[PDB]
């Protein structure tokens, strides 16, 4: 919906045939509610998708549900958790440990940090290695950063290329955020004709107006 949303979306683009992607499981972790329409947009338009939601503030995930049309599902789940924690907790769950395709952080703050969206354990590298661990070998882990500290910022970039070592970037019209995309293997990297090919085709799909709502039918019919 917003701009910082749609090119986060846009990274699913790096996953595979785009063709594909609507038609296969995806399994997507996302930090940061905020009005819920980051997640509430990858449920609604992938219909196979499932999105475990992770949020700090409890009066977020109320308002966006009494409110802006958000709602948990068999395929969306929202936990009320430190995404740290959250994401710690995961990440020790042995061979049992949850493995996503596509890990995304909405995460904004506290004043005093040197950097709020997100704040910098989010992107400290002993951390990043817990996000490394749950990610699916081929998936995209996809960041909002605003880092307006340019030294910082240098160190932030330099700290995500050492554990996942491609990187793409993309900045936002409009606004100081940019987003992130790493992936853990350069080697497989799309050739930019073939990056120009996936991001088309995915965008082509997204705008396309459909469908049946198929839930909670069984009490009408009994």
């Amino acid at each position: 919906c917003c701009e910082h949303h749609k090119a986060m979306i846009a990274g699913l683009a790096l996953l595979r045939n785009p063709e594909l992607l609507l038609e296969i499981p995806l399994a997507l972790l996302v930090v940061g509610l905020g009005g819920g329409s980051l997640p509430l947009f990858v449920h609604d338009h992938f219909p196979k998708s499932c999105i475990d939601a992770v949020e700090i503030d409890p009066s977020m995930l109320e308002v966006a549900t009494q409110w802006f049309g958000f709602s948990q599902s068999d395929r969306m789940k929202v936990h009320i958790a430190d995404g740290l924690d959250y994401i710690a907790s995961l990440a020790g769950g042995g061979e049992a440990r949850p493995c996503y395709d596509v890990i995304m952080f909405d995460v904004d703050s506290d004043p005093t940090l040197g950097m709020s969206c997100p704040p910098p354990a989010f992107v400290e590298q002993s951390f990043l290695q817990k996000v490394k661990s749950i990610l699916t070998p081929e998936g995209v882990f996809i960041l909002n950063l605003v880092c307006r500290d340019l030294g910082l910022k240098d160190s932030v970039l330099a700290g995500l290329k050492a554990v996942f070592p491609l990187l793409y970037v993309r900045r936002i019209e409009g606004e100081v955020n940019e987003i992130l995309f790493c992936q853990l293997h350069p080697e497989q990297k799309l050739a930019t004709p073939e990056l120009l090919e996936t991001a088309q085709a995915l965008e082509r799909t997204l705008r396309k107006p459909r469908g049946w709502d198929d839930t909670y039918v069984l009490s009408d019919m009994l």
